[PDB]
């Protein structure tokens, strides 16, 4: 429960569905197969805690620290990531179809084949990640930090980009991807 | 009338309707404010020929050589361009709604606040040229060369560009152009 001492804890399968674990610290805690779906997870610690394959959809993670933790397959479906901090999370395969990042800051994160369907990322940072493969129909990347990032180049043509900051390479691959010719 | 030597002539007001003029020699002629509506000039060398304030509209200029033409003012409403020679041609504020330009060549023409409305550009060479200011609503620039020339952002948003070739600088300002910040 809320503000719980959970650091290194083994929950990994626990069904901790809608718990509440406002502010708990799980640091380092073992939550991989783990049932968090509709759990409170606001301004919880999650610092390199493992929730592979874990079910998130509709989890309240706002302002959560989840920076090197591992996602890596997690549903993340219509969940509310608004200010979380995920600077070197691994989100490979995660489902992030419909949820919420706004403000978030994905710096260095692991985005390779992530479903960003229907995502808010407005005004995230992405410094340095990796969106290699992720699907990104409907995708709000609006004022969002790009630069440096690795992009495939449908993301150019499939996500909005009003405000997003890029790199002049990315400028180029932006044109590139809607038909420009720099031959 | 056709393959007729009318270089250096005192033509300007004239009234040629479709005339027809096609291989005609007009270098240098002086053809402003001439009623050249619907004339066939197919072929015809038009070099250094003045034609400000000239009435073009359908006129068929296929293959017709106008390098260093004025062309200020003119109307070329729905004229035929198709593989004209418009190098260093001056075409500021002429009308070429409709205008059919594939293949022509525009390397260095000027076409400040030209009308490019619904032109239709495909293939056609803009080396250097000057589009100050031009309308490029439904204007196909598909296959053009446009490096090195001046253009509005507002072109970049406005006018296909499938094929386009373009310098670094103008894919940087394409992606500046559709809401992308290089800040």
């Amino acid at each position: 429960l809320t503000g719980a001492d959970l650091s290194y804890a083994n929950l990994h399968h626990a069904n901790l569905s809608r718990a509440n674990l406002r502010s708990a610290d799980l640091r380092n805690a073992n939550l991989s197969h783990a049932n968090l779906s509709g759990a409170n997870l606001e301004e919880a610690n999650l610092e390199a805690a493992n929730l592979r394959g874990a079910d998130l959809h509709e989890a309240n993670l706002s302002g959560a620290d989840l920076q090197e933790a591992n996602l890596t397959q997690a549903n993340l479906k219509d969940a509310n990531l608004s200010d979380a901090n995920l600077e070197q999370a691994d989100l490979a395969g995660a489902d992030l179809q419909g949820a919420v990042l706004d403000g978030a800051n994905l710096h260095g994160a692991n985005l390779n084949n992530a479903n960003l369907s229907e995502a808010m990322l407005t005004r995230a940072n992405l410094e340095q990640a990796d969106l290699s493969g992720a699907r990104t129909t409907g995708a709000r990347l609006d004022d969002a930090d790009l630069r440096g990032a690795t992009v495939d180049p449908v993301l150019w043509r499939t996500a909005s980009l009003v405000g997003a900051r890029v790199d002049v390479d990315q400028a180029v691959a932006f044109a590139a991807a809607h038909g420009l010719c720099l031959a």
